[PDB]
């Protein structure tokens, strides 16, 4: 209804070896289908207990419009954050290199502190560099699941999936090694372009 | 400092009776300063970390940063959403109104959905209505604590400090007069604001 | 129905001054009854649930059982891990005293612990000494709300309310001074009790 | 160390077709292993920091406890409720399957709750079939992750680990037909020696 399941901008093959088409073909069509069906039913939910008069269920109803509408974005963000090796620069440039630089010292540092933040998860996550519009800065967070540890305004730039069923089918245990391989997938111009629209406020 | 304590726009006995003028001054001078303080310590350490080459306390400084930075957003906004009875609309009108019609039925409807939000949490946090970017609606969501219970890019339009400190010393345990004597001061010129700065008209 | 309210083995005063009597009367009267209908209601929607073969709202049920239930047991606890200044000693002895000095190396160091436990908590929560079955060991966490941050079989021993509804009245935002007068009302015999008991397996 | 891997009662492929020995191996020698090092780090480093008298990192070190502990404390009855399909009964019998029918109304309705509490957990957790020994009855508990959403004093008598690594290598997102498979392989034997040891009798 209001929510739709966003295509992937490349076939789900495009991004091997270093996430494999298995992982991508059920993690799109099975996963994030799920969440976009989950805020829709959300919302339905809500304006069926006004129409009624009825909000007994109220805590349920904003938990699972939390859960599944930050399941959406989390994986909107995600899909774009990736293209094919070659297909965008190994580094970021620019305005965004020249902020990376300043807000972590260098891209190396800032790359670091990302990894560190993804792979220290006690349970389901994300690892995010964002845009503090209040700080009017980039800083790193470590979402808890979907919808948790994060301050309320803040843009995602790019963003790392660390749920299990993003890579256990290919790493196993390993998330060290899955982390690792994704550097090489990361499309660097469409962070560009999400921190020069975040940056107007 | 990255981050300050902003100054009140009224006196600290402006909004009462509604408000008492004593829970005003700790819940600013005191609960808001420390969020300050413990964000931007957060971010010093952050520093530290990198230049030692040393994440080992990564989950620690991620939840302090994301604990206290929302704290320091969700009372910025707070202290704005409010103003002293007879110096604001006591009605949404114009951009705003019409929208909140078109997303709640009504203005009473939105009320009704945003005050059960506000007295059902199951422990500290906030009530909120935010403008949801991705699906172009205004919603309502029920933080836990500050930085629980949200979807990254939630832009903040109206929030309730639902928090046992916003109200214990005079209401008690009775939230339902609280959240009554709450909506006598809310300042929907302000709320019309970040409605239109939070997608620029 | 199942679950009952226990009365206070002390009158509302007889903490004072350390605990005034304004906070165990809505303490008691207001908000352990207010867990213990919320604990008999939860068991009875989950029958109703079974009854009529509809689990759609078991993730709220599971909370509210759990919120509620935690709720119940943490100031079943609390009430009588208290008692008038003189009526027990002033510090463990015997069994008690001797797996203190075991596990923490001194009464002193296991104060210093428990105290900055309950003092650093982002959010409402609790304090807690509990018996660890498994590791046949005290350890010391810190609880998030009523029912998290703790391992399941875990049986308590001394528990300390962190809520601000439990201090605000009387020290405001000040925890330290709250959690120093409280170490005077610590009735030691009943926590040695519970050792005993928890002990056994 | 004050905490060690237990052995498996059976071969890592002793429950295939239900479970697979992949699935088996990693999560015991892998998984779980990880937990007792954890848990055993942080009692450690409580140690290091009673002795240095600094708890700066109390809220880390008190998270990681609990949450490795938990994840022990989880796994431990974890394996042991389970047992190769024809080597124990298909059945509750006795004092527990009377316990069952009074707590549940019948079998069916206790499997179909715990079902329930199993599918519908939004992140990782587990469903559990715990004692009650505040209200003297058996509950069923949604855990989230491993240490959130439980009462202090909760015996587990029953467990099934929800987290993605404990299936995703053979069911994939299809969560309904491994809690179907697991059925098959619960070693009622164990539950009901866990339910008379929870109150001697
Ligand atoms: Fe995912
Ligand atoms: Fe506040
Ligand atoms: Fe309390
Ligand atoms: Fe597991």
């Amino acid at each position: 209804a209001v929510y739709t399941l966003p295509e992937l901008p490349y076939d789900y093959s495009a991004l091997e070896p270093y996430i494999s088409g298995e992982i991508m073909e059920l993690h799109h069509d099975k996963h994030h289908k799920a969440y976009v069906d989950g805020a829709n039913t959300a919302l339905d939910k809500l304006a069926e207990a006004r129409d009624k008069a009825d909000f007994g269920a109220i805590n349920k109803l904003e938990k699972d419009l939390a859960f599944n509408l930050a399941g959406h974005v989390n994986h909107s963000v995600f899909w774009k954050n990736m293209a094919p090796k070659g297909s965008a620069p190994e580094r970021p440039t620019d305005e965004l290199g020249a902020a990376i630089d300043e807000f972590f010292g260098s891209f190396d540092n800032m790359k670091a502190q990302f990894t560190a933040a993804a792979t220290g998860i006690q349970g389901s996550g994300w690892a995010s560099l964002v845009w503090d519009p209040l700080g009017k800065r980039i800083n790193t967070l470590q979402f808890y699941d979907h919808q948790n540890n994060l301050p309320a305004g803040s843009i995602p730039l790019l963003q790392l999936d660390m749920w299990e069923h993003a890579f256990y089918l290919q790493y196993k245990n390993v998330k060290g090694d899955y982390v690792k391989s994704w550097w090489n997938v990361v499309n660097w111009d469409d962070v560009a372009l999400r921190f020069s629209e975040a940056r107007v406020a």
